[PDB]
């Protein structure tokens, strides 16, 4: 039962590494999961409903990763460990990712999916804004649910873009220090 | 002659402010511009044409009103009259910005049109942080083209997520200070 249904999701994932969603079939789908398609049709009632419970549990492990840090115990390293935790998740989920970033100009769950996450995640980098101006080791320069809105929009973007090898895109080996440095600077200076 | 192409782009651009290309057809554009659909195609091949003509449309005013700027003569002013360029001309322009946005993922002409001025703004920002570097006011840090990269990542993001009022997004009347004090900080912070 729950295996089937884990089968159809690896397949996916693994024939989403060589091709689009568009050009991936629920027989494609369910012959690699050693089913025939009505029992597919049982356990997901579309291609795009499959690809949404993998972004689900994507975005679920980066959110459940996040939350692990923040109950543990210097300030650039801080912001590092963090925006980490996006690069390393996503980076090893990337087609998945990808195709998760073009289903949100056609699934409106899919959108719906990406903005309660983005929501959740600026809401808690403004609040370590917040704390860290409280402190007083930041600067109450810019709003801060503002300034966290545009740095994880950056994030978004510039993660996406690299794995992807678009052009233009910060070579992999390079976004980690690239963002680090911009969200430090941004947060920490006057 | 050069009327009727230019009644067909002015209705595209009209019709792209009330429904998104896909709801929009070659028997509006041809309406709209008072021709019929066999003239429409005398002038263009497609819908989707028409779009891509529209967007190199802003994206050359957009390029030529940067260049009216470098030709001619604070650190923070600077940066802010530089990145208006890009708020005032695609927020003169938000229908055919958003549209042309979405269908980076369904047309290459769209994506290598975007990609070509990206990488040229890209560049171009990477030599003034260069020069502002040589001269003594920056320091040296990121390798200035990554750190261009990641900048105009985030305002190509920002801004159409801000002009499409996307949730999460920075409020369009706030948007500009909020990526001019991100660059500042970013290109001149230590
Ligand atoms: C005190 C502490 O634990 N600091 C670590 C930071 C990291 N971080 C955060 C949130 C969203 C993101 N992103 C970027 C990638 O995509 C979306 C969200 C991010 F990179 C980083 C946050 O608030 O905690
Ligand atoms: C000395 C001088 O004249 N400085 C003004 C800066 C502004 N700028 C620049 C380039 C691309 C962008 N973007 C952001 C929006 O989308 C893509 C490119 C930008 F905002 C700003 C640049 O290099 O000149």
């Amino acid at each position: 039962g729950d295996d089937r249904e884990l089968a159809i999701l690896a397949t996916a994932e693994n024939l989403l590494e060589d091709r689009p969603l568009a050009d991936i079939s629920v027989d494609d789908l369910a012959k690699g999961a050693g089913i025939s398609r009505p029992t597919f049709y049982f356990y997901f009632p579309s291609k795009e409903a499959v690809l949404l419970t993998l972004l689900d549990r994507v975005v679920n492990q980066a959110d459940m990763a996040l939350q692990t840090l923040a109950e543990n115990p210097d300030r650039e390293n801080m912001w590092r460990t963090g925006i980490n935790v996006f690069f390393e998740t996503f980076g090893s989920h990337k087609a998945v990712t990808r195709a998760g970033q073009a289903a949100r100009a056609t699934s409106v769950e899919v959108a719906e999916l990406w903005s309660t996450f983005m929501q959740k995640w600026i809401a808690y980098t403004a609040a370590v804004i917040d704390a860290e101006r409280d402190r007083g080791a930041a600067p109450r320069t810019l709003p801060a649910h503002e300034l966290a809105t545009a740095l994880n929009l950056m994030n978004e973007r510039t993660l996406f873009a690299s794995f992807a090898g678009e052009q233009p895109s910060v070579p992999e080996a390079r976004v980690l220090d690239t963002l680090v440095h911009i969200w430090v600077t941004s947060i920490y200076g006057e």
